């Protein structure tokens, strides 16, 4: 229905700010692009997905989040990839680590403030009537 369709519409807009405050922060820079195989040609051999906030954005504006949930998903993958491909004690991957982790934890604690469950449910709801 058109009411479906505003849904998914307020749930795009939602999604596109919640993803521009992570990319304008400057501890997520190195978030914002994929990675370069130049710099780094064995990132595409160890991490099978990866993923980075301009892929996130071309989801969004694709369609492909129907749920905040579906969104989330793309966020965690950001961090399991950065714990996975850096995950040695010296400072360059601690600090890739953390800021992986505080992207993460960033992304939830807006969504956990500025998301109303209710409309989450309704995201829900009609995802699984499809
Ligand atoms: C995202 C990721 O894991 N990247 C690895 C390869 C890394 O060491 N980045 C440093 C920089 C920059 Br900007
Ligand atoms: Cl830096």
């Amino acid at each position: 229905s058109m009411q479906e369709e505003d849904t998914f519409r307020e749930l795009r807009i939602f999604l596109r700010n919640v993803t521009h405050r992570l990319a304008i922060d400057k501890r997520f820079r190195v978030f914002t692009k994929p990675v370069d195989p130049d710099e780094v040609p064995d990132y595409v051999t160890v991490i099978k997905q990866p993923m980075d906030l301009s892929s996130v954005i071309s989801k969004i504006d694709l369609h492909k989040y129907l749920t905040v949930k579906d969104y989330l998903r793309d966020i965690d993958l950001i961090c399991s990839n950065a714990l996975e491909y850096n995950p040695d004690r010296d400072p360059g991957d601690r600090l890739i680590r953390h800021r992986a982790c505080a992207l993460r934890d960033t992304a939830y604690a807006i969504i956990k403030e500025e998301l109303d469950e209710d409309f989450e449910q309704l995201c829900e709801e009609i995802q699984e009537s499809r």
